[PDB]
C-alpha cells in the first residue's frame, strides 16, 4: 500500500496550465527555504524549475507514465522526459 510521498520520489506534477509534467519530489537543504505547510518542493525536469506542490496535484510516476510520458511542444518537456527516465536523482544545478 502507498506511503506518504518522500524526496527522491519520481511524479508527473500538475500545475495550472501546464501538461502534467515529469518531476520529482526533493529535498530542501540545509539553510534552504522550506515549503510552506503541507507542500512539498517539487524540482520539474527539463526545466529546471521548482514550485511548491501538495498530493493533489503529483501523480507517481511508474503508474502515470502510460498515459503522461508522451513527448510534447512545451519548452523542456522532452529533454525533462529524458532526466526522469535516464538519471532522475542526478544534480541539475
Ligand atoms: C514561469 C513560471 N512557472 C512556470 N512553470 C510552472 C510549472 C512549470 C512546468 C515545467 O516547469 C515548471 C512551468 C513557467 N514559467
Amino acid at each position: 500500500m502507498p506511503h506518504a510521498f518522500k524526496p527522491g520520489d519520481l511524479v508527473f506534477a500538475k500545475m495550472k496550465g501546464y501538461p502534467h509534467w515529469p518531476a520529482r519530489i526533493d529535498d530542501i537543504a540545509d539553510g534552504a527555504v522550506k515549503p510552506p505547510p503541507n507542500k512539498y518542493p517539487i524540482f520539474f525536469f527539463g526545466t529546471h524549475e521548482t514550485a511548491f506542490l501538495g498530493p493533489k496535484d503529483l501523480f507517481p510516476y511508474d503508474k502515470s507514465k502510460d498515459k503522461y510520458g508522451k513527448p510534447n511542444k512545451r519548452k523542456g518537456f522532452n529533454e525533462g522526459l529524458w532526466e526522469i527516465q535516464n538519471n532522475p536523482h542526478a544534480s541539475y544545478s
